[PDB]
């Protein structure tokens, strides 16, 4: 039941907010560069169209879930880049050295792979995502069933069948699963005893753990996932400072390589964190 | 896993652990380093243009930042070329290379002592000093998990009769319990008669509770960031920056720094050290 | 009990206390008014793959003088019998005999090394106790958040005659399920009751564990606020903080051994100071 | 198990913390004179050379933990004292009038004795020192067996040797003492009771109790070794007034003696803390 | 020690005491004697130069200091020449002198009143005053000692059965607890049959921990201070110092120059009294 997949971790809501906070600021803030800017930098696909926005967002996720990411590029100009599409990970692998799309083999310069800040959140924080998710669910079980064991404890001396045990018990896991509104009966002597007992507060100090947890592993401040331990501007740049300017600095490198950006040395590709709070609207 | 934590692999899954690690090693990684000389060929190029090794200077700032970090070494695999002027470099992992005697091996194979960089760090990895601390980390999660819906770690069945019982009278309902602790039968288990069950071993939640914050301070405190940091208990984003640089990475970056100006990388290291640019972060934060 | 560095430097506050201590030493220029003695900028001689860099013979220096309470130069003398290098030498190389120092087993000559003395012992002659207890406190909650119970009995309800091995074998059966053995479900056979005396104070464990911090912290000369000990400001002020409290008293020990004329000709006139305010210089703006 | 010595004293980390605020700062700091600095000043040892601050810093210690201390004087100038070097207490002592250094009697003037501000802490000090570690000690036995008092106590009405006995209580001591993980049998009829059961809020508060009074026993003030109960500048001056001044002034009066400087009355010398102002760097 | 605390040994054993104690004393003592005359030559010359009585000027003041506030007065041996001009003076301890009807001893010899002078404190001394709460200030200290691990004073041996037990039996039993209560056999202790031991006289822990900081206030109280002076529960230097001075040590320094300026010490006194400078404290603190 661990949480392996991002669909998994996408449904724990301190992920998705996280992720969202991140992902959506680096496809919000374009990238900038003295002298002219890479034909690819404005557009992706030129069947289906990608959004640049959606390319950057989905490389932005690809980073964090997995630590890698892929462009397919359209080398056209004899030489340079002119468009690159964001392309799914199950798409691509790296095998021996060779890379494959789609089970055939590429060329190298037919492709750009990005790596992240780590290796990604799906191998790191399994464990927190399997804990932030059951915890909310162990709450759920224990709201109104706090006793995980419950003892059906025979008091007269009858001798039962291992078959008239299965029988009475049964009686009572439908009582519990909603028979009768929870109404159940003891049949002679038979006494319910209940056992281990929820510890109530450690759940609830539990959830909020879990929720900064997350935003550990997510490299978000706690506070910004409204997890309990300012204007627009300060936030953002906050926000950015600390959060998202990692995956901008991995972005950034990769792009700015001969293959991609050959003046990058004297003209390096740069995300424009500042035009984020240019939008900003003012009071 | 597992055990005790004692791979650098473990200790990425405590949250805490990855959180400081990320403040501390993207850091280093985003400092530019910076010369008033001509700066140094190695400085901007990592991996040559052809190769299947694509390492960027970025990830190879972070990479060995990350290395000195857990375990207090790392090295660079120099290219020099026929006159011996090092013109790039690349990080390689630390299983990839070592020493012995006076003698460093690059995959198995001896190699020329100039043909590496080998970088000390300010203790000898956290993986030697706070495994027990990661592991008592990791390991009051998972004590929360288990405690928080069965609180009572032994289970007793206590008989109260002199009543005639085969073993396998008892093996039979010790089997029912068994399997109601595994959540069969929805935790519901049977007593034939005269028997008890008496819950024993009650986890202490406030242990527990405080715990965990202990923990996390103390991940904090090995790894040399400030518990507010990483939002442990106990002002703008320049100010962070200043005090995250200040305590927590300059240590780091001037073992780096010390290492890079020693004559074998940085021949002009006196009259124009090479040094790492803090005040860049700063001039990348908007106002 | 914790009589090594090693084992001192698993505990964390004993770490974060001497990164902040050690290493703002180590960053730390040494400055003259006149011309700089020559190993100063010099601690290893030019070399290749490896090499001990002043910042480690500085970092390495001061954790000698706070765990031992002294440390040792392997100097490198001019043909004019002055220190153009130095390098500092692990303790398990060097003794002090008579007033003869010895490194590996030869006898040397005083000129070739030189020995600092700090401001006392060392913390592992002083604080072996606190150190022991710390760990031990964290240990201890480790044990007791789910196994409260300092002694459990196995109480015999019948008057069956039990021997040693048949006792010896009943306790193995609860240590058995206190590991784990049927989801730690033991069974208690008529003649058995299990009591559990002696449930642990978490109180005292909870509290005791920040006291345990704050006297690392007094131990080893730091505000417990800096290592983030808790007791019922902008970057330099901290740095001042620390530096005035914390680390100037090794810089004052390790001052007063370089100013002496082995190792520094003109101290009387042009004394060797360590530059604290380089450290706030490099906080950025 | 008194602590009477300096090592033990040394061992209760409030101790040590106090020792170095205070001893170290009066070894920080400069004596200073209008006209010319007494030639002992700058020069201690000219065999095992002694630097001053380690002189001051010894002689400091000395004062505080026994309230005396002896400087080995080498008077050449004749007359005038042309250096001093600290030396230890069990390598002089006093007998009737005389003053004796490693055995032989010694001429008075080879010698400068200095008398603190008291008898010493290990005089005065002595019973809050061992309650100090004691305290820290009981915590310890306690955290985990609480109970200091163990009676075995027997139901049956078996008749039992002394020796029957003694074995009983000695497999319950195993137990203790961590056999079995703290398994023990009792074998029948015997039942465990628990007795003298730790008051636990009491050693909670006595030890921050007891290291206000260290702090008091030391003369500076609790919140300095951070016991419960400002700039660098502001604690420097704070340290110094009501600290480590008064140690300092036992010092200034004996070497304001003419044995040791003539010129004295006109030009005494002086400790000058302004000196550690100084040294504080700027913002 | 001991019962009652009487002497001045056992007094300063108590830490607030000796705090009190040094915040009062050392302060008189580091304060300068001045004059707008010529200067009394007693006051920068306590033992002169060639003596067994190294006393310094501040040792002299210091020990008088403390000599009145503990017992209430003080004695100083002046050193007078042939004109009768006392050329320097020092502290003699109490138990050196006495006064019998109007005869002053020193020594069990009968002396001059001339060649000697007494100063009279602002009481009787707290070995007469605050004797009882000394008492209480350090009985309380070891009551926690005592209390905090073993809090039940009484243990009663209670037997439930009409079993017959010789003396010696019983006997026995007591040993054993008696050797369990001493902390041999690990706190261990057996209970034949029917007997049960019950704890009695179960100690209060907030009396015990109130009393403690009560104590300490009332410590304060007896000598002067505020307790927040001594820490003791319930701004800058200079304006501490000032506090300090008014109303702690200027009731003292106001005795002592009572005497001084009385004209067998300072025949001068009324044009030119003989004042201590406190200014010359706060001179001292740096800025």
């Amino acid at each position: 039941e661990a949480v392996t997949t991002r669909a998994e971790a996408l449904t724990i809501p301190a992920v998705l907010r996280a992720r969202n906070l991140l992902s959506t600021t680096v496809a919000r803030t374009p990238l900038v560069c003295d002298g002219t800017l890479p034909p690819f930098v404005p557009v992706a696909a030129p069947a289906t169209m990608q959004t640049p926005f959606h390319r950057m967002l989905a490389t932005a996720d690809d980073l964090l879930f997995n630590g890698v990411a892929c462009w397919a590029l359209d080398r056209d100009e004899s030489g340079t880049c002119i468009g690159a599409i964001h392309i799914p990970l199950d798409t691509w692998q790296i095998e021996e050295n060779t890379v494959r799309v789609n089970g055939k083999a590429v060329d190298p310069m037919e492709v750009c792979i990005f790596v992240g800040i780590h290796g990604g959140l799906l191998t790191h924080a399994s464990e927190t995502f399997t804990d932030a998710r059951n915890l909310v669910r162990a709450a759920a079980r224990v709201a109104q069933n706090p006793a995980a064991l419950i003892e059906l404890r025979q008091t007269n001396n009858a001798q039962l069948s291992p078959d008239d045990v299965d029988r009475i018990i049964n009686g009572y896991v439908a009582a519990r699963r909603g028979r009768n509104s929870g109404v159940g009966f003891s049949s002679s002597g038979l006494e319910v005893h209940e056992h281990e007992m929820a510890k109530e507060n450690l759940l609830i100090e539990g959830r909020n753990a879990a929720a900064v947890d997350v935003a550990r592993a997510m490299n978000v401040p706690a506070a910004f996932i409204d997890a309990t331990v300012q204007n627009a501007a300060s936030r953002m740049i906050e926000l950015v400072t600390f959060g998202v300017e990692p995956l901008m600095s991995a972005i950034e490198a990769r792009l700015n390589q001969p293959d991609m950006h050959a003046d990058h040395l004297a003209n390096p590709l740069k995300f424009d964190p500042a035009a984020l709070l240019d939008a900003i609207p003012t009071t």
